[PDB]
């Protein structure tokens, strides 16, 4: 009875955007996984923090499914996501299965280059606009947090703490979200 | 002509306290040292994340000084700083050339237990408030960041980035803290 998350975690990727959504998932009682997308070794983010995964993506692909499947950004990191074939499958599954589908900052172009989530109003960071929107395919939100269907996106390292509680709120909702807020001594 | 930061990583630190002020750091040209207090090796932190450290803590010692010292919080982690003597012996040296030394959340705690900065006002988590006020050794702030001399105390995972730019306030200046946290996408 216990709720997956699968964090995706490529080379460059903004180290703030993956800590802070497994940190704030775990908190809630969700199993993260922490998946390295070239393998179990060590990743370097963007701002050379260096993260152990707790599994390939190769293994934690077989021991699914996972009601989120998270996108951190960090421009290295989202373009190794959109460029791995992996990714495009583990997405396209997830979008078969209405599954929810969270991306961050830069992570959202991913999901513009895998043609996932097409016609969802969406946000990025403000300098990662002009690359999601290309061809139109969505439209464009400046909201902190946005949500449409089951695609969640949010804008930049300082929204990762409302990202990953509206992660909470939709997998275990509002009273278990508002209990794990309260420790952590947000301002709103 | 470089700012040089100390980053103490113990097992069970909070690994949002110790992620965000390294990257934040880093963002504002400051050399951070992330140094493990038990060695070189991965440390695993209160919820689960697995971060490699730079380099161990003796080593790091011999690379000094640091403009900074930063004790990040989480329980344990506090608790393994403030029995550690390498740690004591750093902080009653920055106390003494009058570096500044930053913690946040339980990490003020290891303050009261190595005799650091006693007289100063300070913040901590609210749930270890009885902790560091035994004694009467301080006085207590409720502000989210709080700075008596040189010591800068913050009060959990949630004030993490006022904290963070607060140091870099500090070191490098009220224009380059603006400058690193416009492209954050914070709130205020």
């Amino acid at each position: 009875a216990s709720k997956r998350a699968l964090v995706i975690l490529a080379k460059g990727a903004e180290e703030m955007e993956t800590v802070i959504p497994v940190d704030v998932m775990r908190r809630a009682g969700i199993k993260v996984t922490v998946a390295g997308l070239a393998g179990k070794d060590p990743v370097q983010c963007s701002r050379d923090v260096v993260i152990c995964p707790d599994a390939s993506l190769e293994d934690a692909k077989k021991e699914g499914p996972y009601d989120v499947v998270v996108l951190p950004g960090g421009n290295l990191g989202a373009q190794n996501l959109s460029e791995s074939a992996a990714v495009k499958e583990i997405l396209k599954e997830q979008e078969n299965r209405k599954g929810l589908i969270a991306a961050i900052c830069a992570g959202p172009t991913a999901l513009l280059a895998h043609e996932i989530g097409f016609g969802s109003k969406v946000t990025t960071h403000p300098l990662a606009k002009d690359k999601m929107m290309n061809g139109g395919h969505y439209t464009y939100s400046e909201n902190r947090v946005e949500k449409d269907g089951l695609i969640l996106t949010s804008r930049g390292p300082g929204t990762s703490f409302e990202f990953a509680l509206a992660i909470v709120e939709a997998l275990n909702g509002k009273e278990v979200a508002a209990q794990v807020k309260a420790p952590l001594v947000l301002k709103d």
